[PDB]
Formats: C-alpha cells, sequence, structure tokens
C-alpha cells in the first residue's frame, strides 16, 4: 500500500516526499531521484517519518539542475519548491515596478517571477487602452527578477499615460498579469473581463511630479499619541452623494475633489483624523458609470465599499473626476489630503491585505508562493479571492512597501487594517516600524478579530486582540464596549446599556477605563473605543431595533439614547472612534415600495433587519456593501438643516460639544493603565443608593494633570434615578454643569436641564447624561 504522492525541495540538500503510508533498507532499493535531464542523482541518506508518512531524502540537489523527479513503484512526481526555499533562492530587496525618467523618454521596469520561462510586456495606447502598440521581452536575473528598459526602440517618445500588462509563460501555458507594484491604472470596468484579459491594466506614471509639491504630514494641535486621536470613518462616495448637494457642489459627486468641499463641517465637528474606506483599486466596479442609484436597494449596485482588492499601490479610479487619465487620481488624493492637513486634521487609510478579489491576481504571477497555502501547495482563499501570506518574504514586501509608499508619497497619518487578525504580528510590526520611521506621529489601528488561518500546520503569532499584551504599536477595536453598550455580534438587537438591558457596572466601568473583558489591554492606547462603524446596523437603527420602536413616533427617544452612547465613547479612555453619521443619527432604512410592509421569508430583502414595531418600511440594512446611494448617502439636511430636522441637528451639536470636551482635557486621554486605575474611579459602586450589580445607570470621576476634576453621569434608565455621592463625592455639588440633557461643551450651563442638586446626591432625569466640572 506504500505509494508516492508528492515531493517538495526545502533546502539545497533536502527533499521531503509524501507517501500514502510508511508502515529503510527495502525502500533505498526502490526510491530513485533524477534531475531535469533525466540523469540519476545520488541519495546520500534517507529518514523515515512514519507519523507524517513522509520520507526525507538527502543529497546534492542543485536547484539549477532542478526540478527533480522522485520515483517509486511506477509513480513519478516532480518536486515543488517550498515557499521557504523560494525565499532562500529568490528573496529580493531591490526596486520593483515601473519607473519613468524625468521627461518620460525611458521606463525602467522590474517584475519578480522566479518560475517563469519568459516574461513579455504588452503596451497599450494611453488614449485607447484596448489598442496594443508594442511588446518587448524582459531578462531574468539570479533572484528571479525580470527586467527591461523601455526607450526609442518601441517607437514611443513619451511613455507617460501608456498602459501595460505582463505575459508570463510557464511551459505550454501563457497568462496576462497585473503588475502588483503598479502606481496607477487604466480606467476599469469589470464587465470587460474575459478569458484573456481579466485584470485592470497598469499605467506608467510619476507620482512625485503630481499634486501639491509641498505636501506634508498633519499638524494636529495637542496631539501627543494614539490616545489623543478622535477618528471619523467616511466612505468617499457616501459623504457627497446626497441629491441635496446638486447645484451646491463645484466638483463631481462622490469624488476626492467633492469631499474637500465638505471638510469645514468636519473641522467644526472637531475630529482629529478622517478615516477613508478603501481608496486603493477594487475589482467589482465600473468606474465609467458615476450615476446615482436612486432606488432603495441592498444588492446589484455599482456602489462598493472597496473590500475586493485589485491593487495595493494603485488608487481606484472611482473617486477621480478623470479616470481615463492615470495621473489625475494621484493628484486628486494628494490635494484632498493637503486640504485635510490645512484644516488641522489628519488622514487614515483603510487597507485590505487580508485578501484579494481574485486568487489569480497573484497566483498567475508566481504559483505556490504569494498566498497562505495548504500542505498540497494549493492557495487558501477568502471572500472569493486569495489569502495573502504575509509571512512569505515577497508577500510581506507587498504589504510593507505599499504602507511605505502610501505614507511617504501621500503623507498619510495613519492606517486601519481590515481583518488584521488574519496576519502574522511580525508583518504588521514591521509595517508600523517602517511607517513610524518615515512619520514619527504615525498611528495604526485594525480589526483584531481572532480569525488567523496562515499556512496549514505552520502556527504563527497573529496580529489580533491577544497581541495587545505584547505590543504598544497598533490598537484594536473593542467589540466588548460595543456589545455592552448597544449590542453586536453574535446578538445584534439585544437590549444593552443604552437600550434597556441591565449590564454589570464593573464591566462597563472597566471598559470606560480601556480595560475590555475579552482581551488584555496593558495600555489604554491598545483599545479603539466604538459603538458603530460602516459594518452592521447604524447606531440609530440598532437602537430602534433593540427597543423595538418605530422612528415615526419614537425619533426623540431614540436620539436621547443615541446621545448617551456618544457621551460614553467620548469620555472613555483610549482612542475614540466615530462612524460618519453617528453624530446626527444616520439611518439605512429601506424606503422601497416593494417593502412597505413585512414580506415573506422567501422574498426577504438582502442584508436587511426587520423592526416589528414599524408600520411603513420596516426593513433596515445591516450590511450596505452593495446598496444604493439612496441607502448609503450622508444626509446633509439631517446633519445641518436646523429648521427642517431639529432632532438630528440637536444630536450633532451635542456630539460636536462632546468632542470639544474630550480634547479640552487629558482627564479623558490618560497615557497609562497605572494612572487610569489611580485617577479614574467608580461613583456608582454596587450598593450605593439603589444601584444594583447589573444596572442601567452609571457615574464615574476622572481628574486631569492640572487636577481639575470631571464627573460623568449617565442615567440610561426609563425612570429618574437618584445618584448617591456621600462624603466621598460631595465636593461635586460645588461644581459647574457643562453637559446636560440639551447641550454639551466646556462652558458652564447657567440653568441645567435634567438634573437636580440635593444634600449629598444628584437626581437625574431618565435618558439623560450630566457632566460636572470642579475647577
Ligand atoms: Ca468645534
Ligand atoms: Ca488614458
Ligand atoms: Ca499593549
Ligand atoms: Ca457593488
Ligand atoms: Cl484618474
Ligand atoms: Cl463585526
Ligand atoms: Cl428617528
Ligand atoms: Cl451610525
Ligand atoms: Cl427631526
Amino acid at each position: 500500500q506504500v505509494q508516492l504522492k508528492d515531493a517538495q525541495q526545502t533546502d539545497l540538500t533536502s527533499i521531503q516526499a509524501s507517501f500514502t503510508t510508511l508502515d529503510k533498507t527495502e525502500i533505498l532499493k526502490e526510491l530513485k531521484v533524477t534531475d531535469k535531464n533525466q540523469n540519476a542523482i545520488q541519495i546520500s541518506d534517507i529518514t523515515l517519518d512514519t507519523s507524517k508518512s513522509l520520507l526525507i531524502i538527502k543529497g546534492d540537489f542543485n536547484p539549477k539542475q532542478g526540478h527533480f523527479n522522485i520515483s517509486y513503484n511506477g509513480n513519478n512526481v516532480t518536486t515543488r519548491q517550498s515557499w521557504e526555499f523560494k525565499d532562500q533562492l529568490y528573496a529580493y530587496s531591490g526596486n520593483l515596478g515601473a519607473v519613468l525618467n524625468q521627461d518620460g523618454s525611458k521606463v525602467e521596469a522590474s517584475l519578480w517571477s522566479p518560475s517563469a520561462d519568459s516574461v513579455t510586456m504588452i503596451i497599450y495606447d494611453k488614449d485607447n487602452q484596448n489598442r496594443v502598440v508594442a511588446t518587448t521581452p524582459l531578462v531574468k536575473n539570479n533572484k528571479g527578477v525580470w527586467q527591461t528598459i523601455l526607450d526609442t526602440k518601441l517607437g514611443i517618445k513619451n511613455y507617460t499615460g501608456y498602459y501595460y500588462l505582463y505575459e508570463i509563460k510557464r511551459g505550454k501555458d501563457k497568462v496576462k498579469i497585473l503588475d502588483p507594484y503598479a502606481k496607477s491604472l487604466a480606467e476599469w470596468d469589470s464587465n470587460t473581463v474575459n478569458d484573456d484579459i481579466k485584470t485592470a491594466k497598469a499605467a506608467f506614471v510619476n507620482p512625485s511630479q503630481l499634486g501639491p509639491q509641498n505636501l506634508s504630514f498633519a499638524k494636529i494641535a495637542n496631539f501627543k499619541g494614539r490616545q489623543d486621536a478622535v477618528i471619523y470613518e467616511a466612505h468617499v462616495r457616501d459623504f457627497t452623494s446626497d441629491q441635496s448637494l446638486d447645484g451646491k457642489l463645484k466638483n463631481q459627486l462622490g469624488t476626492f475633489a467633492a469631499f474637500s468641499e465638505k471638510l469645514d463641517y468636519l473641522q467644526k465637528l472637531g475630529v482629529t483624523h478622517i478615516q477613508l474606506l478603501p481608496v486603493l483599486s477594487y475589482f467589482y466596479v465600473n468606474e465609467m458609470d458615476k450615476s446615482r442609484s436612486t432606488a432603495y436597494t441592498s444588492s446589484d449596485n455599482n456602489y462598493n465599499w472597496g473590500y475586493d482588492p485589485q491593487s495595493y499601490f494603485a488608487l481606484s479610479g472611482m473617486y477621480s473626476e478623470k479616470p481615463k487619465d492615470p495621473s489625475a487620481r494621484i493628484a486628486e488624493l494628494k490635494q484632498l489630503i493637503h486640504d485635510i492637513h490645512k484644516r488641522g486634521m489628519g488622514v487614515i487609510l483603510d487597507v485590505v491585505y487580508n485578501h484579494t478579489a481574485k486568487t489569480y491576481l497573484f497566483e498567475d504571477i508566481e504559483p505556490n508562493y504569494y498566498h497562505f497555502m495548504n500542505e498540497d501547495g494549493s492557495p487558501r482563499e477568502s471572500f472569493g479571492g486569495g489569502r495573502l501570506g504575509t509571512t512569505h518574504a515577497m508577500s510581506r514586501r507587498v504589504l510593507v512597501d505599499s504602507i511605505k509608499y502610501l505614507t511617504s508619497e501621500f503623507k498619510v497619518d495613519g492606517f486601519r487594517f481590515d481583518m488584521m487578525g488574519d496576519h502574522d504580528a511580525a508583518a504588521i510590526e514591521l509595517a508600523y516600524k517602517e511607517a513610524k520611521a518615515i512619520n514619527p506621529n504615525m498611528i495604526m489601528i485594525g480589526e483584531g478579530w481572532r480569525t488567523f488561518q496562515g499556512d496549514q500546520g505552520k502556527p504563527v503569532k497573529p496580529a489580533d486582540q491577544d497581541w495587545m499584551k505584547s505590543t504598544d504599536t497598533v490598537g484594536v477595536f473593542s467589540d466588548d464596549i460595543r456589545n455592552s453598550l448597544k449590542s453586536g455580534f453574535p446578538n445584534e438587537g439585544t437590549p444593552a446599556f443604552i437600550t434597556g438591558g441591565p449590564q454589570s457596572l464593573q464591566g462597563i466601568f472597566k471598559n470606560i477605563k480601556a480595560q475590555p473583558g475579552n482581551f488584555e489591554a496593558d495600555s489604554p492606547g491598545d483599545v479603539v473605543q466604538y459603538i458603530a462603524a460602516h459594518d452592521n446596523l447604524t447606531l440609530h437603527d440598532v437602537i430602534a431595533k433593540s427597543i423595538n420602536k418605530d422612528p415615526k413616533v419614537a425619533e426623540e427617544d431614540i436620539h436621547r439614547r443615541l446621545r448617551l452612547g456618544n457621551v460614553m465613547i467620548l469620555t472613555s479612555q483610549g482612542t475614540a472612534f466615530i462612524h460618519s453619521g453617528q453624530e446626527y443619527g444616520r439611518t439605512k432604512r429601506l424606503l422601497n415600495p416593494d417593502y412597505m410592509t413585512k414580506v415573506s421569508d422567501d422574498k426577504l430583502p438582502n442584508k436587511a433587519t426587520l423592526i416589528e414595531a414599524v408600520k411603513e418600511y420596516p426593513y433596515f440594512i445591516h450590511d450596505s456593501y452593495d446598496s444604493s446611494d439612496a441607502i448609503n448617502h450622508f444626509d446633509w439636511a439631517a446633519a445641518t438643516d436646523n429648521n427642517k430636522h431639529p432632532i438630528s441637528t440637536k444630536t450633532q451639536a451635542y456630539t460636536a460639544g462632546l468632542i470639544t470636551l474630550r480634547r479640552s482635557t487629558d482627564a479623558f486621554r490618560k497615557l497609562s493603565k497605572a494612572e487610569i486605575d489611580r485617577e479614574v474611579s467608580l461613583i456608582t459602586e454596587v450598593g450605593q443608593g439603589d444601584i444594583k450589580e447589573k444596572d442601567l445607570v452609571i457615574a464615574y470621576q476622572t481628574i486631569d494633570s492640572k487636577g481639575d476634576i470631571y464627573a460623568v453621569f449617565v442615567n440610561a434608565d426609563s425612570k429618574a434615578r437618584n445618584v448617591l455621592l456621600g462624603e466621598k463625592y460631595k465636593h461635586l455639588l460645588k461644581g459647574q454643569v457643562i453637559v446636560d440633557a440639551d447641550q454639551a461643551g466646556i462652558k458652564p450651563i447657567s440653568t441645567p436641564r435634567g438634573v437636580h442638586f440635593e444634600k449629598d446626591s444628584l437626581l437625574i432625569d431618565p435618558l439623560t447624561a450630566i457632566v460636572i466640572k470642579v475647577g
């Protein structure tokens, strides 16, 4: 029953051969090894691993005479190079990609592909991307890097704006690939994909020549660390796709250039960093269709969040006014970023190295290497594409080089990693080190969910929530504070602190101190505090679902609860995170006539959540990645029109004032856990007055470096509550109210609403937040 299955070369003198089973003399009989020309190779020794049913074969296996044929009883298999051995032989540290000279007369090009028989560049007309104008063969060096220099010989005087693909030949097969180090691309429409050309085309550009030449990193006032960041998460389309802006907007809707026209709002709002959803090239899109999708739908829209990665260096053409000009988008993003920096803010880019849109994107270039792999060599896959194996040297280069390019070229102030837990901690550490070396004020965050897969049977320390106890570099989202305050996975819509579900106050209090219960944070900067984001139901919609009330009659109550949530996030230690629209009560309700009322299970709308109490239009979208502009647009009237929308504008002014408070004092922005435990204390301890172990009211006190004292009270109960102060906190009765039921800020409120001062206690109205300051 002993039969040879496969084999891999792992170093210069070693080959591992896998068998069906191994249950030494009798096998060094039958086993024979030959080179690429069928010539016999001497076996120095063998070792049997009966547990793994693999045979380790020793000898002199020169890879230049490879690959080797291993044979046993009629089975003949060809050796595959392991990724570790491919790194040993081919790991390259030189320049990759295509570089134009100053006047555009010459391009120096480089592509890494060590297993290729030949590599040919195909060049396409800048003014007609389907028109082939030239082809030229590249030459391979010792590290498997194919190179050429484009010049007058191809009949082209200036290569600027021209497009290119690489045709790689390995034996009988030929395939056309996209330069992974491409700095721009031809206008892209995924409908044009066929069997021959199935990627966008790279473009010849000179990034350094484009955009404002004095582009610099952010200058954020009183920003001394990741704990001082107040991050605002926006999608470039969403932020300016409102029909309300038609006739306002000097630039085209949903572009970098339009986004800049609304930065004053964000400057006033008070956020420090603007986080943009994926601006790098994504696959499922038609960039030549900028039309607004006006019907309320949750599927089959040109709209895309951008989590279908095509390139890690080249920007998407979707947010460019001139997608057919590959230089424009580089200039347009630089200008937006310069406009952000001018207003005292920073920019953070959402980046998606965990997976690609299509496994072939990298697998066509070099097989059995770039992706995390199964033991048979096949690529591990995720979300319809390939899992980038960032423990592998050239895959790690792609991540780190793109982070360095984006940082230094676009002067980016931070990065957010999608599914950071898919990655090894070493790659993200290195990315941080390199980024921080360029930009000393660099900050990084990411989704640290425990999702790691990696290479089969090759465990590695992942960059997830458990990494936080062994690093003070990248911070992770706190799902614990999210869930405890307003629900989330696996139980979205379940009553929680601000939605009528009593929670353990110690757990809430520890979250407020940046000490979540589901992972160890040894520093407050490890924790990104949030209750909403682009994913899942909006804060408004999840509140309405959780309490089961129709916004048509309960708009006011929903916003009272929403404001409590924003108070808690903006007075909690760590890094504060706000979803775009969280400030006004953004909604994703499906206002489609076909879903005026509850429909059958068979005809359910995609990615929608039913709120039973709603009479007309009961479905709300919890995953709007493929939803229309009608669903996804930022509602500017709701955000800024005081007369037409008094409730949402009151909520946004409330949120703006909470941001001012937060930035006004380091009481809410402490550096260490040590000082947090010593200087942030729980007023509502279990047994003080009517406070129970699980409850809906909480109060806490913090002190700043000037020792100024700030006390925050949140009554999330539906009845009034007396909060006991006693001899310990009686000094608070002499303080000034700076946040009440109606307004938030840093100035004393002369006649505060929702609170009454007693002898040694405070009487607080239902669904009311109070903040007192003692100078
Ligand atoms: Ca302000
Ligand atoms: Ca063009
Ligand atoms: Ca830490
Ligand atoms: Ca879509
Ligand atoms: Cl462009
Ligand atoms: Cl989630
Ligand atoms: Cl509402
Ligand atoms: Cl929201
Ligand atoms: Cl309103």
